[PDB]
């Protein structure tokens, strides 16, 4: 029980650190997003009134009700228009493959989701069984890429031999060339093909490879066949790379935390001599 | 390259999943699209005020509206939690360039930090369990019995009760409830169902649950991976047996 007390102490401290991290993030996010939210809400009410007064026809609750039915279609995509009344399949051959990949990688873009009860129960079991299997594949791809690196890093460190300070150089080259291969090039290719901006491109890259997946940006969701498989294969390899990067960042965080712990101890003991 | 063989396994898993998903979803898709065209014509004929060209403009502004409509005091906190947990429901996402760059750095730094918190909560809950499970196992294939009890009581506490509480408070069905539970606690988070969306003691409990349930689901998924590895090492020797016997027979 001696170590359990210290363990609970550490866990509580981490908990509070994360809570305050969330508080800071929430403040920054609301202070960065609520202004445009209010602008959009006021302009949307403006256009609502403009269309209501121009067509005071019977609607009102029918109008909000129509936007509500529009909302249900919206999630699956409201695509009802006089031109192009023929639609495309969000569940065609490759789309369901795309969806299964999102499910197993726990990305879950959500741009397309199952509506059938059977579809939902399936997706449940399919995830419960695929997440670990895909974990195995990911760990393997990780190992493979790590050895592919170790080879080239043993090649690159021999030339720089003109121990304790060489690992810094190797990690620098690792992060550099990785951000090149798994962040820069795919982001530029997306900017081109998908028509995104540089920001949007790198932001989609990061949100995908971190397994967050918001859904705002998807490489295979717009109606704009060698691109999609390469994108998914990237997603896999980039996921391995980002696992490595996040592990390094966590190591750095632990180092900084245990450094500031002794810093605070120092400050407490001295109190200005 | 054992991993390459697994790669083919996973690709085949994806193909099977894709077939099942399309055969489970494309019918409802066609039904919904036909009913949507029906309702389009119905709304046009019921209101000859709105013309063919007038409806398209509203549906276009609505599509633009879907990207926007939030960000209140607690909503941004919930969003930060989704970001750090890699859930990413997406119901609310940053639109500002500054918001996007922030969210990027915020995730890159919170994901590992939250990982530390999660590992701590995990260890703690694992020991909390170990106490009672060693107490019952001393009195009592025994690891099999214990794992059964673990999975049972875990599904109870972190799946059943929260799913029923959601069914009640949020107005969902039993299926939808368990489906949201699983999609959240697997860190998938599609966005179709959100507990703190669709607009102050419910939401904080929801997030703290999310945390504890995530620990529980990590444990469950690791166990499932162990079972998969066991079954794989069983079928490897099964295939070895079969090949050795087919060869013994082909000798004759
Ligand atoms: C070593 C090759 C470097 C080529 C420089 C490419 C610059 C193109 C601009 C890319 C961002 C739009
Ligand atoms: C859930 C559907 C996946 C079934 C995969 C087939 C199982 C055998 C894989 C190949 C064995 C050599
Ligand atoms: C119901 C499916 C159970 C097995 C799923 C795939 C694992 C089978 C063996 C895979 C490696 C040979
Ligand atoms: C965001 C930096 C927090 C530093 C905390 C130091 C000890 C609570
Ligand atoms: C501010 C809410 C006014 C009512 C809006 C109802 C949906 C159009
Ligand atoms: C557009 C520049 C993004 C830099 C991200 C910073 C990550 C530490
Ligand atoms: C479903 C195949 C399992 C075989 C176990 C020996
Ligand atoms: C923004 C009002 C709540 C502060 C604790
Ligand atoms: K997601
Ligand atoms: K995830
Ligand atoms: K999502
Ligand atoms: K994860
Ligand atoms: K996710």
């Amino acid at each position: 029980s001696a170590i359990n007390v210290m363990k609970w102490k550490t866990v509580s401290t981490i908990f509070l650190v994360v809570v305050l991290y969330l508080i800071i993030g929430a403040t920054v996010f609301k202070a960065l997003e609520q202004p445009q939210e209010i602008s959009q809400r006021t302009t949307i009410v403006i256009q609502r009134e403009k269309f209501l007064r121009a067509h005071p026809c019977v609607s009102d609750q029918e109008l909000d009700e129509l936007i509500q039915q529009i909302v249900a279609a919206d999630n699956a995509g409201i695509i009802p228009l006089g031109a192009s009344s023929n639609q495309v399949s969000h569940w065609d051959l490759g789309s369901s493959f795309f969806f299964a990949g999102t499910v197993i990688t726990t990305i879950g873009f959500g741009n397309i989701s199952p509506r059938t009860e059977g579809g939902k129960i399936f997706c449940i079991i399919y995830a419960l069984l695929g997440i670990p299997l895909f974990g195995f594949l990911l760990a393997g791809v990780g190992d493979q890429l790590g050895t592919i690196f170790g080879k080239g890093i043993a090649k690159v460190e021999d030339t720089f031999i003109k121990q304790t300070k060489i690992r810094i150089i190797s990690t620098i080259i690792f992060i550099l060339f990785g951000c090149v291969l798994f962040v820069a090039l795919p982001a530029v290719i997306f900017k081109h093909i998908e028509g995104w901006s540089a920001l949007d491109a790198i932001y989609f890259v990061v949100i995908t490879l971190t397994t967050i997946g918001f859904g705002d940006y998807v490489a295979g969701g717009s109606d704009i066949d060698f691109y999609k498989p390469v994108v998914w294969f990237w997603i896999l390899v980039g996921l391995a790379y980002f696992a490595a990067v996040l592990s390094m960042i966590g190591d750095w965080l632990r180092v900084i935390a245990k450094k500031t712990k002794e810093a605070v101890g120092e400050f407490r003991a001295h109190a200005a001599e």
